[PDB]
């Protein structure tokens, strides 16, 4: 029974091999047919490509003893090497071509969510050129996929040498009947069928992984389109800023770029951007994914004060001051939308661009009390239900995996009215003591919640509602302004409480708002609609936050 | 007795003032003399401008109603406004100009390092305009060295009316005789000279720090160059990443741009860069200033092999990957210099350029063991008292206070031998029991020390020396290779184990290598020659590393 998948990365994980490069480059120059493939493996075993794959000599050093290989060779073959010949733009040519195989990582992928022992065993060098980033980056968002990265280079052996197939069984602590083997190479799929183990010759993409589905038994090919990368709590890089005596705000932070602080909703945590994070730092950001204040392991204060959103945008400033951030995008959902579009409001110096998540700009109603304002609005009837401290601490800490099994379900999964909560007296008043498990979510991703709110359970996150005047009075302050920086409104098509429709004056405060839509999405954009939300985040910031 | 100082920001901190840039935009542009000015003031307390001032409007909304202002001004005066008019470039160049006015900063540090609450109040606006991230920036810099900043646009008063002046004595917690208030506008002054304060006319910045330097009987002008901005522990951002099970690294992070990782010597700290990380995050940089692996906050196995080049040099990798850096510019100092050049050996692709302070590149001798190599060089026959575990821990864990005094001394001030220390028996045998304190440190950052290696101790550290075999075998592999990425190497006049010419055959390995030299300075580079330190890092960061 098969346990492990190993994969090559030239001609398998990535596209096109160098080799496949090189055979049109030497058609290009119009050079004898193999001339290149011939100076890269001249000497063998003794060459300089041996010692250059093993590590014993860098990328830079080698370049020149290849240039002296194509010179040997052209001499022999009766040949001139072109004028502008040069071995360092072929290679810098042959090495940024190189793409991600995106089937072939999928396949990797499923057969690791499968319990596959995953292994990329690559000859490679050690790269100096001024160009390395790119290689650099392409193998980062690779390995990170992966239980073991073996390069060449770093092991001081090479393929097809037997001694690195062992080096590789030992690493994996598997037999080699256990293993499947990928590789375009056939001198370099021997010595693995040689001890055993299960070869497959990558000529095309689609064959080889029919041939990995047959032998495995695991559908690899045609399979529904997978969710986007999430986050190991555990493997994160977690941050942590005293932005006062008693108050320190947590983050988790992947990537490098423009900085992007998002913003979770109630009762969330940085966790619920877990689909946005590792998308986002690839694309080029460097993300910033709070735990609120009264949340996870940021402080969570008694008083309600501490939460008025003059306060809460006041601390993340100083956040922003203490990292050294003149500036980030701020990107929020629901009650970190509504402090996002604050922030743009009265901070718009240290705010690059804002976009929010299914929470509208709502600007103050100078001419009504936030209460009066909501005998107005029954749909919003049950944030009453809120206000009384204590009452909804009580049920939502109760019984923990329930709360967070009855609040995270899909628009046609609901367990919860909205519209009766009042007259009900609770939030779960007429929800099962058991809630099935949301299609959205997994039992673990349930208890990492759970865990969370542990420490400090629902008083601070409650407080949040609990600023109605003061919220209302320093936003009156603001209602001769216009957001004028880079802005994005995204609704969602089935949040039965932000509705799309109450986004509909917002261009009247933000002239320039450009939009996204998410169609058959209810409340929990992030984890309902990961792809979708990645999407259009993405094309929103290299268009408008660079 | 003066107790606070206040500091207006345009014509006092930052210079050339808005309305000096805009004199001369007047005749350049042959408008009528103070035709800017009174389009401006327009309306007085009931015009635009003071709306902006009071954040009723942002700069974005205000822009077309000062437009106006000129055309009703020009209008008046029967003047033409020129062709090209345009009252967003105008104002663009003049906020652009203004540059920190360092002799008034220099000033209000002295005065605060003196016991004086100090403030910034400002007429100010909200700035929404898409080049605001310069404006951002200045006052990022300039906020963090004062207790307060108050902005007319966020309290929703300007000067000169009186309740800004009351909101500023309430801020204060002073009694307005023991403030004094610098402002180059005189129709400012005089609310605060009606209170009692002591008001300063800053005309010309010489004049007025006479002024001022006379009021409070404390030393502004003429005095020694100040040492650049230090850190305080608890206002830093403090990033915690798991590299392995039972290993975490722990960092202080601080600014935006170019990741770079600063890598402290033995027995250090992240808190032995505290002079580079505020320079280097000012001039462009993101920092990461490590606890290395044994120290601080970071974890400290007790296993001697957890602290092989090799191991060390791997989970620097990894602590990249977990961040999602493809590449860091690596800065190290004494052992983590030499950390350093292993890593820009062994993964040039992830090391942006590299920098070592005192240590040269040691590369390893293949015909002599690390032991016979101490043999031939006494200089370093003091590592032999390293090697047996617990005797060095010992004597370095007694007293720790006198540890840290009496290591970290200048070259004169030198307590230590070195050149005896096997033969003494310990590093302290010939002594005091108590130290005086070094000329560069304070008792409060040998505290600092003290409290840090409370945790962990020395053993962890000492297993740095631990690793001579393993190190030696590892760095043999590298042999065959040159370091060609971006390099420099920065030695110390006065370091007597590190001296200068230890590095001058370092060229052989690194041909492209640049270099930098410290007059006068001797071990603890950082902290003995911060400035100097400062100005090669960030000259060598801004032509080789960005
Ligand atoms: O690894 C290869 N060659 C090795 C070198 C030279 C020789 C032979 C082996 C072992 C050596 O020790 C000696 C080091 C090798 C072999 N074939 C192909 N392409 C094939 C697929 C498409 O075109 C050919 N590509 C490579 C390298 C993979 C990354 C860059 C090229
Ligand atoms: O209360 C909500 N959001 C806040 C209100 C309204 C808006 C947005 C934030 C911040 C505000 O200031 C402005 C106050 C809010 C908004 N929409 C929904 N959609 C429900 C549909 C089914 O699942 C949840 N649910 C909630 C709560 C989340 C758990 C219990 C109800
Ligand atoms: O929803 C509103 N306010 C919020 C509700 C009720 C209150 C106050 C805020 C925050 C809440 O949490 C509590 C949720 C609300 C209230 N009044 C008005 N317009 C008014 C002016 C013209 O006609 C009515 N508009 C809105 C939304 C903004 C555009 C579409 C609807
Ligand atoms: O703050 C000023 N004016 C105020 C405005 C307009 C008027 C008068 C006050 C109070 C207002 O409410 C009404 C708002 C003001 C006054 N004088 C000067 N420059 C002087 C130094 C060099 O040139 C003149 N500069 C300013 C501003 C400081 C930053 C941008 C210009
Ligand atoms: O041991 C030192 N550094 C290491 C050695 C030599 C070099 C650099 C690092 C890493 C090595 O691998 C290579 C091993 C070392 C180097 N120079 C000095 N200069 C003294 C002068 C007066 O103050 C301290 N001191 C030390 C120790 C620091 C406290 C006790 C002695
Ligand atoms: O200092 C050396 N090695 C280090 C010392 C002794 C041992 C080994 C390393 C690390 C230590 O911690 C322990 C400190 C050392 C040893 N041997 C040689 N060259 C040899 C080849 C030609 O002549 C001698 N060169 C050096 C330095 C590199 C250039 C100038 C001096």
């Amino acid at each position: 029974t098969l346990r492990a998948a190993v994969f090559d990365l030239d001609g398998v994980l990535a596209l096109p091999a160098v080799f496949g490069v090189l055979g049109r480059t030497e058609e290009a120059l119009a050079l004898p047919r193999g001339l290149l493939n011939d100076a890269f493996q001249k000497g063998g075993p003794e060459g300089a490509t041996t010692r250059l794959m093993k590590g014993e000599i860098t990328l830079s050093q080698w370049i020149p003893l290849m240039e002296e290989n194509c010179r040997k060779c052209s001499e022999t073959a009766k040949v001139c090497l072109p004028k502008n010949f040069s071995i360092k733009e072929i290679f810098d040519k042959a090495i940024s071509a190189r793409k991600i195989n995106r089937p072939m990582l999928q396949a990797a992928l499923m057969l690791r969510k499968k319990g596959f022992t995953t292994a990329i065993l690559t000859n490679t060098w050690l790269d100096d050129r001024a160009e390395r980033d790119g290689l650099a980056q392409l193998m980062c968002e690779l390995k990170m996929h992966f239980d073991f990265l073996i390069e060449s280079c770093q092991v001081g052996m090479v393929k097809p040498e037997p001694q690195i197939y062992k080096f590789l069984l030992d690493t994996l602590k598997a037999s080699p009947s256990e293993v499947v083997f990928l590789d375009d190479i056939g001198a370099n799929l021997k010595p693995a069928r040689d001890l055993g183990m299960v070869t497959i010759l990558v000529q095309d993409t689609d064959t080889a992984l029919k041939e990995l589905e047959k032998v495995t038994g695991i559908q690899l090919l045609n399979t529904p389109a997978p969710l986007p990368t999430s986050c190991n709590p555990s493997d994160m890089s977690h941050g942590y800023v005293t932005v006062k005596p008693r108050v320190r705000l947590h983050f988790v932070e992947l990537g490098s770029g423009p900085a992007v602080c998002l913003c979770h909703g109630f009762p969330e945590s940085w966790y619920s951007w877990r689909y946005q994070i590792p998308a986002l730092a690839q694309a080029g950001y460097r993300v910033l994914a709070m735990d609120m204040k009264g949340y996870g392991e940021s402080s969570a204060p008694p008083e309600i004060e501490e939460y008025c959103m003059e306060v809460l945008c006041k601390e993340m400033v100083t956040f922003l001051d203490k990292l050294g951030l003149s500036q980030a995008v701020f990107i929020g959902h629901d009650w970190g939308g509504m402090l996002v579009w604050y922030m743009a409001l009265f901070y718009p110096e240290r705010v690059r661009a804002v976009a929010s998540l299914n929470t509208p700009f709502i600007p103050a109603n100078p001419n009504m009390s936030p209460l009066e304002s909501i005998k107005a609005n029954p749909v919003f009837d049950y944030q009453l239900y809120f206000q009384e401290p204590g009452v909804a601490e009580a049920e939502l800490e109760q019984n923990l995996s329930r709360t967070f099994k009855s609040l995270f379900r899909a628009s046609d999964e609901s367990v919860l009215s909205m519209h009766k909560v009042c007259e009900a007296g609770g939030l779960f008043v007429n929800s099962p003591e058991e809630p099935s498990l949301s299609r959205m979510v997994t039992e673990e991703e349930i208890q990492f919640y759970v865990q969370q709110f542990k420490k400090s359970g629902f008083r601070g996150p409650l407080n949040w509602y609990r600023n109605m005047e003061r919220n209302w009075k320093w936003a009156c302050k603001s209602l001769g302004r216009k957001i004028l920086i880079p802005a994005l409104m995204v609704t969602a098509e089935k949040d039965f409480v932000l509705v799309p429709q109450m986004s509909q004056h917002m261009e009247d405060w933000i002239p320039h708002l450009k939009r996204g839509h998410i169609e058959d999405c209810g409340h929990w954009t992030q984890m309902d609609k990961p792809t979708e939300v990645n999407q259009i985040l993405i094309k929103w910031l290299d268009s408008d936050a660079r």
